[PDB]
């Protein structure tokens, strides 16, 4: 195996007087030349090194016949017509159809039709009130950018010049005037790495160019945030504007807008708690927080002196996460046992209607809509059981089938069960290990872990067309609910953040332990994989334990933990790692496990399959770039240290299900020809 020659730079960086070379800084200029023809050959390596696994054309096929199913979403009613999402089967992009009473189903908007790829994808979709216009926002190639099309609902026809520079923007109409989105001023140099941190909320009213929009708020120094956010109520009596600085916490701002010149209120001026607005019946805000309340509680407040001094509860906190959704006039108490989804209905006087029973153990989608909507619809999945979807009566609390699921899994097949594993420091983790019924627990077979761990992100039960295929090809699939995320709320959460770091990539390494012990599989059959901060997770845990596994998969890592936050928004995440630039504490905690200046020469490495794309704004690609040079340069072992750069796409949003396929086959048959396969080990 021939790797390409990554030279080394004589970069050094000081941290409080502290020396650190970085040898492949360079690699940090993704417009540069050499950058570019860097990526091309590792491609090119990999690529080639795929190219000798003689089972990874069945895996592909496998997963593309298994994905060839019909899929629908649940409608939506606005204006005349219902609108719902739609897949044939192997379309790269969801098709958004609308239907009108008396008249047959027509297509709508086509994604699929925007790009000669099927890389621009549709994300946000608000309607004006009137019904008239359509305002969608696109992401190009994957990255976090957006621009806002504007379209004549009835005619179809588009309707003046987009707008640009939208980034991480909610759509939100005042009546038929315009609307509020969010958006970073263009930064000097490149603007897939380049730092953005005040991001701006503007009111674009329509008839008008973009270079006129008003802004409304994150100009003045005094409003300087790294998110904002802004929407009008449903009623359109209320414009809320949030405003945070990391990926927890926020302050939270109220505008009568019955009023002329009225003020802006504080409904929170610190970022000590997460609040967002659930809903308002007049003057009355519902608000969820975890202000003194770990677990979260939904509480009501008058718009017109919001403050947190007057907060009243609605629904108390309880041992179980809360999250609250709101439709048909009844409040949607969502709480998490042991990451699986209960449902209980509330009034908007804070009384208990009924517990909804949910067809089993697993995660709900829905509840949601607008006080007018006669019915609700809600979808309910697991690791075995593909979306379906049901239609619920508010009222009679009728539950219905709306569309079973036309996928060619039977949920009966299989076994997805939950262990609580004990971590290094006693604490008991959750982990839900599923596979085909028939599994001898021998120690043999081929074990995906997968983990996350961060930013109160809860990994509850979903089902992947890809992880059931796993599963038929004779694999096991096991996902720990690692702290550091918020599966048991906020405690759970900051037992994994900052110098607590090191628990999360301990409750990991426990999991694997477990499988083994437990003889799900061994060492030569178990692979690691996670993303983003699960990426994070693997490049820690392959540095520190290289013996633990037989391949590890860190998927588009942030992994250069010393310079993380020079990028994009990348600040944003200090909340939960802390910066190299908050104290030698800190600098010394994070070169600790830093997986980029964590690899030794000399040491062994288990197969490793990085993979990132080359507009993921997110994650900067170089974080997996500096890395794979590092592994490469140093590993003594014989297992490869390759480098997967997949184009015109980004963080994993969005992307087309083709190179989604196309990424599963090639990190299913790296994986299976690394612990040794010459076969599959089912018929596919
Ligand atoms: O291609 C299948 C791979 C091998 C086994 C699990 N896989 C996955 O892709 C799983 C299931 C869906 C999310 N996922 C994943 O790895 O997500 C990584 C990620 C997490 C967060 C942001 C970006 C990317
Ligand atoms: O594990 C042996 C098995 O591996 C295969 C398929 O990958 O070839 C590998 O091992 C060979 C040495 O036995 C190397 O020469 C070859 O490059 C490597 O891919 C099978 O051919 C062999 O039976």
């Amino acid at each position: 195996l021939h790797y390409p020659v990554t030279r080394q730079g004589e970069q050094v960086d000081h941290y409080f007087g502290q020396a650190v070379a970085d040898p492949y800084r360079w690699l940090e200029d993704d417009r540069s030349p050499e950058t570019e023809a860097w990526v091309k050959a590792q491609n090119a390596v990999t690529q080639d090194y795929l190219a000798q696994i003689p089972y990874r054309a069945a895996i592909k096929e496998k997963l593309a016949a298994s994905w060839n199913y019909a899929k629908e979403g649940a409608p939506f009613w606005w204006g005349r017509y219902h609108y719902f999402f739609k897949n044939d089967g192997l379309q790269n992009q969801n098709v958004l159809w609308r239907q009108q009473e008396g008249k047959p189903a027509e297509v709508f908007l086509d994604p699929n039709t925007l790009s000669p790829d099927g890389t621009t994808a549709l994300d946000q979709l608000s309607f004006s009130r009137d019904g008239r216009i359509l305002a969608y926002s696109l992401s190009l190639a994957g990255s976090d950018w957006r621009e806002i099309h504007l379209m004549d609902v009835e005619s179809k026809q588009p309707l003046e010049t987009p707008l640009k520079d939208v980034k991480f923007s909610g759509i939100s109409w005042l009546g038929n005037e315009g609307f509020f989105y969010s958006s970073y001023d263009k930064p000097d140099g490149s603007e897939l790495s380049a730092r953005t941190d005040q991001h701006k909320v503007y009111f674009h009213r329509l008839g008008t160019a973009q270079e006129d929009d008003r802004l409304v708020f994150g100009a003045i120094p005094a409003q300087h945030h790294r998110y904002v956010g802004a929407t009008v109520t449903e009623d359109q009596r209320f414009l809320l504007i949030s405003a945070a600085n990391s990926t927890s916490g926020n302050r939270l701002y109220v505008k009568d807008l019955s009023q002329e010149n009225a003020p802006l209120l504080t409904v929170q001026g610190d970022l000590d708690a997460d609040v967002s607005l659930v809903d308002n019946k007049g003057s009355t805000l519902y608000l969820l927080t975890n202000r003194d309340a770990p677990n979260r509680r939904l509480v009501t407040v008058d718009a017109a002196n919001p403050g947190p001094a007057h907060w009243r509860d609605l629904i108390p906190e309880r041992q179980q996460v809360l999250t609250v959704h709101s439709g048909s006039g009844y409040l949607f108490a969502e709480y998490m046992v042991d990451a699986t989804a209960r449902v209980e209905q509330f009034d908007y006087e804070g009384k208990r209607v009924r517990e909804v029973a949910l067809p089993g153990l697993g995660s709900v989608s829905g509840f949601n809509g607008y006080w007018w909507d006669p019915a609700l619809y809600f979808g309910f999945e697991n690791y075995a059981q593909p979306p379906t979807l049901y239609r619920f009566e508010p009222k009679s609390g009728a539950i219905s089938l709306y569309r079973a699921s036309a996928a060619p899994f039977k949920p009966e097949d299989y076994v997805s069960e939950q262990r609580f594993y004990q971590s290094k420091d006693g604490t008991r983790v959750p982990l839900i290990i599923s596979y085909r019924k028939g599994l001898k627990l021998d120690g043999s077979n081929p074990t995906i872990l997968y983990g996350y761990g961060g930013f109160d992100v809860s990994l509850t039960p979903s089902f992947s067309v890809s992880v059931a295929n796993w599963l038929d090809l004779g694999g096991v699939y096991a996902v720990a609910n690692l702290r550091g995320g918020g599966e048991y709320g906020q405690a759970w959460h900051l037992a994994g953040t900052q110098q607590n770091k090191q628990n999360v990539f301990d409750d990991f390494i426990a999991a694997a332990e477990y499988l083994k012990a437990e003889g799900y599989t061994r060492t030569d059959r178990l692979a690691i994989r996670g993303g983003s901060n699960g990426g994070l997770l693997v490049g820690a845990v392959m540095t520190q334990r290289p013996d633990l596994m037989r391949v590890a998969l860190p998927a588009v890592g942030v992994l250069d933990m010393l310079r993380y936050h020079t990028f994009t928004a990348g600040t944003g995440w200090a909340y939960d790692y802390g910066t190299s630039a908050d104290s030698e504490a800190m600098f010394d905690y994070l070169k600790g496990y830093s997986p980029l200046h964590n690899v030794r020469p000399g040491v062994s490495y288990p197969s490793t399959m990085v993979t990132t794309a080359d507009h993921d704004d997110r994650v900067v690609p170089a974080h997996s770039f500096k890395f794979a040079a590092t592994l490469q340069a140093d590993n003594a072992g014989p297992h490869p240290q390759l480098i997967r750069i997949e184009t015109n796409a980004g963080h994993g949003a969005g992307t087309p299900v083709a190179k989604l396929i196309e990424q599963s086959a090639d990190i299913y048959a790296f994986t299976l020809y690394e612990m040794g396969y010459r076969e599959l080990p089912r018929q596919p």
